[PDB]
């Protein structure tokens, strides 16, 4: 409250009055009755035990219902002091409930920020909040996360400083769901790294501030651009991040904004083609067809109704909440800024509407012949010059793909099928490639000669998710995630020893990363997965199904992590499943080698790589420089620098970054999904149950848990607790940081078993607090007691002072009747009385 104020608005969203708090932890609580409990319709819900049937347990609930459930789908339930835990990792109780709860209640509160360990927990609020407050961002630098409640510039904060600090480098990883909102979190990350530690000192000036001609802008402006291109709208989220990415924020030496640098990764090129219906392709084209700048739509040769453009127009067209008009600008201006050439800045239009049109391009099957044949000039012409090709050149290219089988270059011919597949194919090509170059040209300006000593990297990707149907985007994701779980798990490894090891505790473990080193090796190492596919696609002649049967015959009954499908269930058919951390996932094979292959005509290639658009032309150059490699029929791609594998580059990024991870202080924040309804202030359990699992949050609990659960850092350690023997552990906590917490527990009359030091936190038992609390309640029988009889003796003593005032009041009335039963009946005093009156 005192401290609240640098928020003051955002407080409500962050932290809890003073008495919200003390009336809530302060309250009536039955341990031995109260509990969670499994349940068929909802998750988990709250109950009261009733019964006990030896191994069976009979609860009522919160709702009113009662059932009779194993002794294990019956969970313990927090005391009341730990209701919305900043840190649910600091509860005595580590169950999968209580942590839906923690974060469930929290939410119903509007607190979106919760910690579960290391991680930083985020939930979708799906309305607005002053937590993005320009007040906020103040607030929390310079300050330790025990210094103040959970939020995302905590970690962001401490990142930088730790920065400094250790000398360093850093990461943050942010991870979820589609819909869970990372973009949001990364931009937001991102400004607070330009604005605490930005000074250009010339670029600050309200004169064109933020337009192309500064980074910290240009930092900026990428993303809109990016988003233009990366991004779409989801059934889930209306502006989905459809890649992945990571930046680096290159820190300087003082501590003042240097360089960055941008990676993507994994666009999903089907969009470009594709689209399911209830949702729609990347911006870009909504974009340039809402008519903002009229010039667009003559200089692409289009038209501004999208059902000319099928590519484009097989889902849905428009957004409510998006408005494509402003967007073209940011868009546009974005482009400006990052400094390209007007010219790129025409190739990227220009080239963005070919696209458009190819998927107009329409065939004919030449008659008493099975080729295709093009249906008309009409549209490739205009494909053909705005890309700066020839119309006929194209067509027959196209048509009649002049290939080199042997040592010569063998002319042959396709089917109207084979075309369109083929155009598709090109379309896809063309438009990812241009991504990348946008993407190495902002890298390129996002280019400063100034020395760089450390970096923040900022990673955005997408969370293991599961499907009915997994193919095999879904196996490269999943291993991607699988892989920086692990190198979570390790962190942690390291990090946990590091307490037993500075308090003096005796622990012994093994890394918990290696836990997972049975599904990686699989995937990665040589006669794994991606091999067996890679070498396949080497094979002229090879089928889905023949890779599929190698992918058996070797490591079918060998591999405990491969296994041959469960087909039914909500899954769509049989190929494999593979043991991961969050669960079984069964993968089908079916475009694998294909998708894998990543079969371009190359005619049509040799046509860009000789455009009159430069731009184009460049996109091109490493095809054309790998041919000498694969000159004539069979063989190898690579001996010319060409891709031989879907996959085999992508393993190769995702080493040269899981290398710059390492090199890293990771700093992870996990964002959560909801419900899938967009609804602020609710939740569907099994949904956020979900991603629990999947997230590594539930993962952290465990390995926590073996054990002892609930673990306290030191600082959110001396706080909350220095009251408790006032003195002398206000004395440890500030005197040192960590042997503070040390000193404190000096005092009470708690068993000094249960808990346990070590470098960077205590560790605690539950049925520890529970051990507490006993010690605590014979503190007080002790303390009452006493204070009872005081009280009792007291009570007393005030009648005794009562009795003796008394004391002679009722002699008086005693004696004073007595007369009067006597008198009464005296003559002389009836007489005194009917006389008694007449007188004055």
């Amino acid at each position: 409250d005192a401290e609240m104020a640098a928020f003051g608005e955002a407080a409500p969203y962050l932290r809890k009055s003073e008495k919200e708090r003390i009336e809530a932890q302060n309250k009536p609580f039955d341990a031995k009755s109260s509990v969670f409990v499994v349940h068929p319709k909802q998750s988990f819900v709250k109950g009261t035990i009733q019964s006990k049937e030896g191994g069976k347990v009979t609860v009522k609930t919160e709702g009113g219902e009662t059932l009779t459930v194993k002794e294990d789908q019956v969970f313990s339930m927090n005391p009341p002091k730990y209701d919305k835990i900043e840190d649910m990792a600091m509860m005595t109780h580590l169950h999968e409930p209580a942590v839906l709860y923690n974060l469930k209640e929290r939410y119903a509160a509007w607190m979106i920020y919760t910690y579960s360990g290391l991680f930083c927990v985020t939930v979708n609020p799906y309305k607005w909040l002053p937590v993005y407050n320009p007040k906020v961002v103040l607030a929390y630098r310079g300050k330790k996360r025990q210094e103040a409640p959970p939020h995302i510039f905590s970690i962001s904060d401490n990142a930088y400083q730790f920065m400094l600090t250790d000398r360093e480098n850093q990461s943050i990883l942010i991870t979820g769901e589609s819909g869970a909102g990372k973009t949001v979190n990364t931009k937001r990350v991102i400004q607070y790294f330009a604005t605490i530690a930005a000074s250009g000192e010339k670029k600050k000036e309200e004169q064109s501030g933020k337009m192309q001609g500064t980074l910290e802008d240009q930092i900026i402006s990428a993303n809109p651009l990016l988003e233009a291109f990366g991004n779409a709208k989801t059934v889930r989220n209306d502006n989905s991040s459809r890649f992945g990415k990571f930046i680096r924020i290159h820190f300087g030496a003082t501590g003042k904004l240097a360089s960055a640098d941008i990676e993507t990764y994994l666009l999903e090129k089907s969009r470009v083609t594709f689209q399911l219906p209830a949702e729609r392709s990347y911006h870009i084209f909504y974009q340039i067809m809402s008519n903002k700048k009229p010039e667009l739509i003559d200089m692409l040769l289009i038209t501004t109704n999208p059902y000319d453009y099928h590519y484009v127009s097989e889902g849905e067209i428009t957004v409510p909440s998006i408005d494509d008009q402003e967007e073209l600008m940011a868009t546009d201006s974005a482009i400006d800024i990052l400094g390209f050439s007007a010219d790129e800045k025409t190739a990227i239009y220009k080239l963005t509407g070919a696209v458009m049109h190819y998927g107009n391009l329409k065939f004919k099957q030449k008659q008493r012949e099975e080729q295709a044949e093009p249906d008309g000039t009409e549209v490739a012409d205009k494909a053909a010059y705005l890309m700066g090709l020839n119309s006929a050149e194209l067509l027959k290219a196209l048509c009649y793909p002049r290939v080199g089988v042997g040592n010569e270059a063998v002319t042959k011919g396709e089917t109207v099928s084979e075309v369109h597949n083929s155009v598709g194919a090109l379309a896809k090509a063309v438009y990812e490639k241009m991504f990348l170059w946008m993407v190495i040209r902002i890298n390129q300006q996002l280019d400063t000669k100034q020395p760089r000593q450390y970096f923040i990297g900022v990673l955005d990707i997408a969370g293991f998710e599961i499907f009915d149907f997994n193919s095999f985007e879904q196996l490269c994701i999943n291993f991607t995630n699988e892989k920086l779980q692990q190198f979570f798990n390790h962190h942690m490894f390291v990090l946990e020893q590091e307490e037993y090891k500075k308090e003096g505790i005796e622990w012994e473990f093994i890394d918990f990363g290696m836990d997972l080193a049975a599904c990686i090796e699989l995937i990665e190492k040589p006669m794994g997965i991606f091999s067996i596919l890679e070498e396949e696609c080497m094979f002229p002649k090879a089928t889905d199904t023949s890779f599929k049967n190698k992918l058996y015959d070797e490591h079918l009954g060998k591999s405990n992590n491969f296994q041959k499908p469960k087909p039914a269930k909500g899954k769509a058919e049989a190929h494999f499943s593979l043991v991961h951390y969050a669960g079984t996932v069964d993968y089908n094979i079916s475009g694998w080698l294909e998708k894998n292959k990543d079969p371009l005509n190359e005619t049509v290639i040799g046509l860009y790589q000789k455009s009159s658009v430069k731009t184009l032309a460049l996109l091109f150059a490493t095809y054309g420089g790998e041919a000498e490699g694969g000159g004539g029929k069979k063989g190898g791609k690579k001996k010319g620098s060409s891709f031989q594998t879907v996959s085999a580059l992508f393993r190769e990024n995702l080493n040269k970054l899981m290398a710059n991870l390492r090199s890293t202080h990771p700093h992870f924040v996990r964002c959560i999904i909801p419900n899938e309804t967009k609804t602020p202030g609710a939740m569907e359990h099994e949904l956020v149950l979900h991603q629990l699992r999947c997230n590594g949050v539930l993962e952290g609990i465990r390995i926590c848990r073996k054990g002892f659960p609930s673990r306290v850092l030191y600082a959110d350690f001396k706080q909350r607790y220095r009251v408790l023997n006032a003195s002398a552990i206000p004395e440890g906590q500030f005197m040192d940081s960590k042997k503070a917490s040390e000193k404190l527990l000096g005092g009470g009359d708690v068993d000094h078993t249960q808990y346990a030091f070590g470098h960077t936190k205590v560790f605690f038992k539950a049925g520890l607090l529970g051990l507490l609390e006993e010690m605590r309640d014979d503190k007080l029988a002790e303390i009452i007691t006493a204070t009872q009889a005081r009280c009792r003796g007291f009570l007393m003593r005030v009648e005794y002072r009562a009795m003796v005032e008394r004391r002679e009041s009722i002699f008086c009335i005693q004696y004073n009747v007595r007369s009067f039963m006597n008198v009464k009946h005296w003559p002389w005093m009836k007489l005194f009385f009917k006389i008694k009156p007449l007188l004055k």
